[PDB]
């Protein structure tokens, strides 16, 4: 006894042919979210961003990022095409728990007051003297019905917030009135989702950015779509420009996604069980939880470490994805950090080489399945734009950049390498040379570049 791995080694396996089927399903759900719907799991929301930053922007621009327990306030100083971002700084403020459960004016008074506190600590930072009006880009990480570039009504509070207020009302107006009470003179020129602001930041740096992907806590993707047509917005009457689409692709589901019982079990116990399926297979919030469950089966019906049912190994969330990445990367001949990381997060006395390497093999598949499935989505978006094949001739002069972000891409080397090598096999040798995957570092933060782009 026994090899319980081989079942795993195949319920997770993503051969290129399956990756091709999943991308077509993604392309197919993207056409459904743009129609729409009627039940499309990809909301494929219009962002009302049809003009992206170019690089020739000048002046001071601010940004607010309300993402959860913490919010960040950003100011950058732009200096044109030559110097580009010539200055930038930012503070980060944690929301008191009494404010995330209070009233609406209470939270936004605190937010707006903290911002203006930060507004009058400038440099070095400067805009046309004086008594010009500052303009800020607002990244608001809650569900919103977008009604314009700089407006949108809250659908429902989430992620730790039960506030009496907002919710049907324009969250941008909510911020404006709060700022006046502090009393700040600032115009909110754009209301963005963290993924849209990632694409905008990437575009400002490289003109060929057409999409952006976050592989962090969660997963999402935005991309530039031909206006005529997104038929629910045109092409009757036509527009003839483009329009950035916030996909909300974490809720993508397909019977082709290679799930297993650990995924269904993680779903059975999740706080939204059948929603965000693709997300629970790719994102960081779950990769370690998956390698945790695969280790338990080896810890309760296998077994992995001797004749004992390890301790806190039976707890949810106990093995974080950063903790799983540290193990995966152990290149010692004996796997000592891998082994002397098992001893910490669980712990577990004397893990052996067969127990250490099998664990190295477990992380080797959970991460491989996520990175390969994420390259199938990226491949699906590329298809949607017709950038997955080459033309008669030009090699597609307008090359395609995909701006990536998120701690998973940015801090899990075997994930990013696996992702960019899988996308290259999906695209061919020809078309691969025409598609670049590029790190685009702070999206929810800039944000501000998208602010410069709109007056």
């Amino acid at each position: 006894a026994a090899a319980v791995i081989e079942e795993v080694e195949q319920r997770f396996s993503t051969p290129t042919a399956l990756l091709r089927g999943i991308a077509d399903a993604m392309v197919e759900e993207m056409e459904r979210g743009l129609r729409a719907d009627p039940h499309a799991p990809l909301k494929m929301l219009i962002s009302y961003v049809d003009n992206l930053p170019t690089g020739d922007e000048h002046g001071l621009f601010y940004a607010l990022d309300l993402g959860g327990t913490n919010f960040r306030v950003i100011r950058v100083q732009l200096g044109g095409r030559e110097k580009r971002v010539v200055s930038q700084q930012y503070e980060e403020v944690a929301i008191p728990p009494h404010l995330m459960v209070g009233t609406s004016m209470e939270l936004f008074d605190f937010i707006a007051a903290e911002l203006e506190s930060f507004v009058k600590t400038e440099g070095e930072d400067f805009h046309l003297p004086e008594g010009r009006q500052r303009e800020l880009g607002f990244t608001f990480s809650f569900p919103v019905h977008q009604t314009s570039i700089s407006s949108g009504t809250l659908i429902k509070w989430t992620k730790g917030f039960s506030i009496n207020g907002t919710v049907g009302e324009d969250v941008v107006a909510e911020l404006s009135r709060a700022m006046e009470r502090q009393g700040l003179d600032m115009k909110v020129t754009a209301l963005v989702n963290d993924t849209v602001g990632t694409l905008a930041g990437g575009r400002y740096v490289d003109n060929d950015v057409a999409a952006a992907v976050i592989l962090g806590t969660g997963t999402n993707a935005a991309y530039v779509e031909h206006a005529n047509a997104i038929p629910k917005w045109t092409g009757l009457l036509p527009r003839s420009g483009n329009m950035v689409i916030n996909m909300e692709w974490g809720n993508f589901k397909s019977e082709r996604l290679p799930r297993s019982d650990y995924d269904n079990a993680l779903d059975f116990e999740s706080l939204n069980p059948g929603e965000q399926i693709y997300e629970k297979m790719i994102s960081g919030m779950y990769l370690g939880e998956i390698v945790r469950r695969i280790l338990l089966k080896l810890a309760h019906d296998a077994s992995l470490f001797g004749d004992v049912v390890p301790t806190k190994l039976e707890q949810r969330f106990i093995l974080r994805t950063p903790d799983m990445s540290a193990m995966h990367h152990d290149t010692s001949h004996d796997l000592k950090h891998l082994g002397a990381k098992l001893k910490d997060i669980l712990g577990v006395a004397d893990t052996s080489l067969e127990a250490r390497y099998i664990t190295l093999h477990v992380c080797d598949l959970v991460a491989e399945r996520g990175a390969r499935l994420a390259a199938a989505g990226i491949y699906g978006i590329l298809k949607k734009l017709g950038r997955d094949r080459v033309p008669s001739d030009g090699s597609q002069k307008q090359r395609t950049v995909i701006a990536l972000d998120g701690g998973l891409y940015e801090h899990y080397k075997k994930f990013r390498t696996c992702l960019e090598a899988t996308l290259a096999d999906l695209l061919g040798e020809e078309a691969a040379s025409s598609v670049v995957v590029k790190l685009a570092n702070d999206g929810s933060g800039i944000g501000a570049a998208l602010l410069a782009a709109s007056h």
